[PDB]
């Protein structure tokens, strides 16, 4: 039975991992047929990003100055644009290992696969959420920008994420593919203030449903709630505000456990209100908002691709 | 900055896992040249588990009985053994994705990535270890059998876990890939008991550590402990009994944060005696024990591989 953090498979992404060195500056990229992305601040020095112009410094570069290593392999740069904080520079050697793949700008509360790489080698896999303020707690060092973020559709991988930076609350935030960044982010050496976080609601029962269908139970009351009053309780507590389309999300685990959406949100209401009393659930002894409603399903179900 | 649970990329051996089939039962296996290995019960019925004899089960089958699906491709068997409670089907295609790989009996406090795959498909990874008393808390529903847990060193594989069954606690249990279980376990439907599970000590002063890395050292104290007073109380709470080598393993965090193995210890006492007065370390509420020092070594330090 069992309920773990379970990250998509990481060998298609694998495969598009390179190295992107531009001067002293080393990271990692993204090669997908004929296109290699990366940060755009790969072109800045280690000292010198505390408030870098772009177009400037990239100006004074050429796609010569750009050494894109694959395992030990050199591929030949034949363009460079700048598409917001990202580059993408053209190579000549298209990836015979590109998978089905789109670009998608997740959602926030949406989570997805982080493959930590240093110098365009894999480090590790791990799940991560899109924290509601656009931040991502995850484990990054030096070298670790230009790891991406991922979800896998059966054959195909969504890109989501590409890492940037740490905040000084050591949570992380970086960009879409597309390189906008997910929150109000620069990539600027500058104190830069994540938001106040609050937790995804939805994720919480979703969780709270796997627990049950996974025989822990304790914590079921003999109460239920208004949607309306459920709410009132939440927001003291910064849960993200629960609506109906969060209730019909939940249909599926709902329907598998016979425990209506609000029967559930009055379990959670009492749990904000009296703490866990120092037990766990699913061996946790705090209440985890980073599986998805479909997370759990996948999890309580099996899903696979390839 | 951050802390995770963190998996090995999972490429390598996504392309070992096969699918196989014996009758109306179908369970994943792994493809190593021109062998395929999975769990020996894969010859019995949904039904009739409550004690086989699998000599005289096996007996009454030929390679012709055996379905290894790659995909969408029939490898033919050509060869099949027992060994212990594992089946070794010799097939005629060698796999073209082996890896360098090697087969290792792990012990109780290392850990190791799973890849739980049904019908042969991965559906995801995630990070495990070996509890004290050989289970391990993972993610298991039907047709996960023969599903692997690995380590990659480089460019090799140690394959050192297979997937056979979950016992009544819901923990998990499962071989070696020579098909000697981890703990008193048998492949067969009966009840049977875990022991008593124990903390690892040791891999709990290694996230400690882990901790104060990451600049979280509120339970840090202003005391120390001898070796022997500080497991007079770790026995107490089932923690396994710390020793020199533990400490030794300790050394390079030790090295890395100035505090002594027994200062950690000291500090870990009182948090065992006086628990977390409801604050969290790494974002959790309980004290983990599932990274070893090397595990948190190398999360903070990078380590890559390929
Ligand atoms: C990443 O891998 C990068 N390193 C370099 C090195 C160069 F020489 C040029 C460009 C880059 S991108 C860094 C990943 C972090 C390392 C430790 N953990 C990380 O997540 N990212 C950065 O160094 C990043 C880039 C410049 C400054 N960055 C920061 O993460 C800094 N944080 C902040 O400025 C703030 F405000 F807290 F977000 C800092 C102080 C180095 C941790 C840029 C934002 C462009
Ligand atoms: C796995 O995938 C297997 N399924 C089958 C189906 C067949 F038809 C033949 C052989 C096999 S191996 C099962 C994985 C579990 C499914 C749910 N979560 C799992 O971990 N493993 C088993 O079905 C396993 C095999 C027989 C009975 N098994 C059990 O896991 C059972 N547990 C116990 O008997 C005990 F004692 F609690 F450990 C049970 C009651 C089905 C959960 C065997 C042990 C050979």
């Amino acid at each position: 039975s069992g309920f773990r953090k379970m990250a998509f498979p990481s060998g298609k992404v694998e495969g598009c991992m390179v190295q992107v060195t531009c001067g002293t500056t080393t990271l990692n990229g993204l090669w997908l047929d004929d296109v290699v992305y990366c940060p755009r601040h790969v072109i800045c020095t280690s000292e010198d990003m505390l408030n870098p112009n772009y177009e400037d410094l990239l100006i004074r570069k050429s796609n010569h100055n750009f050494l894109v290593q694959a395992g030990n392999v050199q591929l030949r740069v034949i363009g460079h644009s700048m598409q917001n904080c990202v580059l993408k520079l053209k190579v000549d050697t298209a990836n015979p290992k590109t998978p089905k793949y789109k670009f998608v700008r997740i959602q926030p509360g949406q989570t997805f696969s982080v493959l930590a790489c240093y110098n365009g080698s894999p480090s590790g896999v791990y799940q991560c959420a899109m924290r509601p303020n656009f931040t991502i707690k995850g484990s990054f060092l030096n070298g670790s920008c230009g790891s991406v973020g991922f979800n896998i559709d059966y054959d195909c991988v969504s890109f989501c994420y590409m890492h940037h930076m740490v905040l000084p609350t050591g949570v992380h935030a970086g960009t879409d593919l597309e390189g906008n960044f997910y929150g109000p982010f620069v990539d600027r050496q500058t104190a830069q203030a994540a938001g106040t976080d609050t937790t995804i609601t939805v994720n919480v029962l979703a969780w709270l449903y796997a627990a049950v269908i996974n025989g822990d139970r304790w914590f079921l009351n003999r109460f239920t709630t208004t949607l309306n009053d459920f709410n009132l309780v939440a927001m003291k507590y910064n849960y993200e505000p629960l609506t109906q389309d969060h209730v019909d999300i939940l249909g599926p685990l709902s329907a598998q456990t016979g425990i209506a959406v609000l029967d559930m949100c009055a379990s959670l209401k009492e749990l904000l209100q009296n703490g866990m009393n120092g037990r766990t659930i699913l061996g946790s002894a705090l209440l985890e908002d980073e599986f998805t409603p479909f997370d759990v399903v996948r999890q309580c179900s099996g899903v696979t691709f390839q």
